[PDB]
DNA sequence: TTTTTTTTT
DNA sequence: AAAAAAAAA
């Protein structure tokens, strides 16, 4: 995808393009996504360097109304990720869909955060297979990055396991202020690559303990906001998709709708609830064997799938 | 593992190096994992302080995406600690791992509180045989840490009992806010010297009281994901194991699912299931024999094991 | 051992020592052992001085990480009773330990009301005897003391009865709420003096009835926990052991593991089968013999011993 | 917006 | 074989 040096031949000139790209632009696009108020904050453009900067970046490209069907063929490049078990697939309408973020939030030993490996490993097969030629951006928040796993589902998979585990990238966030920095720099990589998905093991792991206490809430949720945005923004300006893991709470509240069945309602509130374009509960089943529970999509209307994790990570 | 002084000559004159140190502050790595916020908060680095210190630390080591083998390598000196039963270290995959927390839960008299001996003594055995080279950190929250039993082990596995029982380090944790306190300065002994793993018997025994019904329960949950986001963090900057155990509770419900078993659901709720990496349930067998489950692993799959607790520990 | 006056010389000065007292505190230990939250709760200290306060109990004492083996030697003071059957002192490896939780269950007849008897005339022996100068403590809680009774076993020991009669002092809680009070001004008498064991006959004979019904279950379990928590914290700071009896229930279900011997499964759930470190099954035998069991011991590992309750308390 | 607890006969 | 109740930042 065209860079933001397509530009620099605009009068743009790279005096301080270093300037730019050290805010992070560096695609044209994100030039045009990035409110002025927000430009002129980067310490050397002031006021009219950013105007001809968008002066440019709208000369090169144009966003005002197509009209519904160069939008539909446009939306053709989704490249749906396959999960790895087949029902899923189906119920998802292929898998997880790109430029869109999805979230799957369960209790644990549910294996959301085996399906994480499971697409990382998925990701690198030919389109006809249900992922295609794309690396892997990988955020780690509560550790368990095991890259045995990747090499053993790998090989389940027929797949050159040193090949796959080069075309993944990892990063251990530490802290929220240092999870949110990672994205940008992350903004850099998919400037030039082929990145399918992004994923995020416990997207709210760190946040809820920076900000402990609903003294501190509202800071905790508006930081959330901004940082779900970012991502939701990189993923649809790169044909790239996003995997959110999340986690469950227990309501010491009433018994009422219905009477159980307490793992459920996510943590993140409705900050996280709206931004997530797909969600998904992971629930235990019997034996060996969980319930994948849809709950919000645009594209399905509903269903429940069953699926069993095994040694080949999530199939049937 | 470098320390904090290593920085020291990069404008962080140690002026407030006792205020950094006395923060808990120690190493670099806890430097780079401490949210600004928290840093300005130590009474005396209010804000350019803290942004030259971070800008320092930041350039002793960097921290951004080591692509995948890179980890598979840095993830190599893991030290799998044994258990003291073969089949069990076969079903963890060579015993307890380090930098990740391993959490043991199961109905009295199974010995949950023996493994712990167990582990104290096999953790200053050769790397060929299980352990190796590591002093040990124990917090006793319930009393019912017997040295003699620490003695009896070492005996029973050819070693100097007198030395054993120098390499370990005891602390009786008293309330809930003295045993947070306690992993704070625990942050130092780890800087410089060779501790394996750290050991937490109950590590719920107090919060169970100092915060009672659920009129105080998110007060109680929030403190304890904290804690628990403390030790995490410690495993894993020190390549040190955390081995904690916990309770059971009887749940006076429904006759579903399936119809008996009540020695399980341990209690802590969500907030502990998902910060720990490795679950374990132990049950109650024939004779003498228990059944140690595993239940949450990310290496692992699934299986049942039986052991002993003979007078050499752990084992069949 | 030194009280809240040593420290009333560190600007704690005794305006509000009255306050404190009044709070049950006594000792410095248990100034270091009470959660700040709840020393601000007496009405009259509300941040600043419990701030002084701890600093100052602080600096008298410090709980740090005494590594093992001065633990080893601070543990050799244990002062452990003899029972009164030798072969029950062997198989507990001297008899009740102290600073510890000793508990006893059995169906009726089983002299579980007569070993504390036994007890409470064979902790004033001198320490080569089994015992040793030390008071008594009994909080009876379905009457059954019959002082006649210790007079007898005094007599069939060698020992003035009168002088034993009078080292022993006598408490007969009423209702739950009584009982839980009635430990808190024990915090004092064990402030100054020679105390070595307190007993509670069926420490659970009230709640079991204060609390009907699984609805109020709950909160039977947590005031439960917390007075069993207060009863394990006094037996640790001030060298005293603790005896419990509890009582049995039959479970109406099935009929497995094995078929037969209902008189087991002791009544007070899981919060009390953790609290308790010792576990002892009391069950009858052949004419006049009682069979004692051990289940949970975190020194010995297992035994059967048989003793006969005759009219010197219990022998063989 | 956050946060589960507790066997009886 | 069949039994519920518990708040507070
Ligand atoms: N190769 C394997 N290694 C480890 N576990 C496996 C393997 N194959 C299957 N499993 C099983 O699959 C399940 C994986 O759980 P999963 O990793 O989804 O937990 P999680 O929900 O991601 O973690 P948490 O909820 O604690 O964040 C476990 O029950 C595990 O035992
Ligand atoms: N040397 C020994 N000393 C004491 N007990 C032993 C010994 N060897 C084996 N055992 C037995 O092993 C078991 C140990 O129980 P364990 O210490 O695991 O209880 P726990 O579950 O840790 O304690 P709790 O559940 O009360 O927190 C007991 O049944 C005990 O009798
Ligand atoms: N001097 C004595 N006076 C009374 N009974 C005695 C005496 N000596 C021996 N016994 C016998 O020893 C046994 C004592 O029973 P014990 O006092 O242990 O009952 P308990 O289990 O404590 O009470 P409960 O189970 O009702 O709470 C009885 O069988 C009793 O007859
Ligand atoms: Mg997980
Ligand atoms: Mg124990
Ligand atoms: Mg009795």
């Amino acid at each position: 995808i065209l860079s933001v040096d397509e530009l620099q031949n605009y009068g743009i000139n790279a005096s301080d393009l270093q300037k730019l790209k050290s805010g992070g632009i560096y695609t044209v696009n994100t030039v045009l996504s990035t409110t002025r108020r927000h430009l002129c904050k980067i310490k050397g453009l002031s006021e009219v360097k950013v105007e001809k900067i968008k002066e440019a970046a709208g000369k090169i490209i144009q966003v005002g109304f197509i009209p519904a069907t160069v939008q539909l063929d446009i939306r053709q490049r989704v490249y749906s990720l396959s999960t790895g078990s087949k029902q899923l697939d189906s119920i998802l309408g292929g898998g997880i869909m790109t430029m869109s973020i999805t979230e799957v939030f369960g209790e644990f030993r549910c294996g959301k955060t085996q399906m994480s490996h499971t697409l990382c490993v998925t990701t690198q097969l030919p389109r006809e297979m249900g992922g295609g030629e794309g690396k892997v951006a990988y955020i780690d928040t509560e550790g368990t990055f095991r890259p045995e796993r990747i090499k053993q589902i790998a090989e389940g998979y027929e797949l050159d396991p040193e090949s796959c585990l080069a075309n993944v990238s990892y990063a251990r966030a530490l802290n929220s202020e240092h999870q949110m920095e990672l994205v940008e720099q992350l903004g850099e990589e998919l400037s030039s690559g082929d990145y399918r998905l992004i994923v995020v093991d416990s997207i709210m792991a760190n946040f809820r303990v920076d900000y402990c206490g609903r003294g501190e809430l509202s800071e905790r949720q508006q930081k959330l906001n901004q940082h779900l945005f970012k991502l939701n923004r990189l993923a649809e300006e790169f044909n790239v998709a996003v995997f959110l893991t999340n986690q469950v709470q227990s309501d010491p509240g009433a018994s009422a709708l219905f009477a159980s069945a307490d793992g459920r309602k996510p943590i993140g509130g409705h900050v996280l609830a709206h931004a997530s374009a797909t969600r998904i509960l992971l629930r235990k089943g019997r034996g060996d064997e969980r319930v994948a529970k849809l709950q919000d999509s645009p594209d399905m209307p509903e269903k429940e799938c069953v699926y069993v994790i095994g040694e080949k990570g999530i199939t049937d």
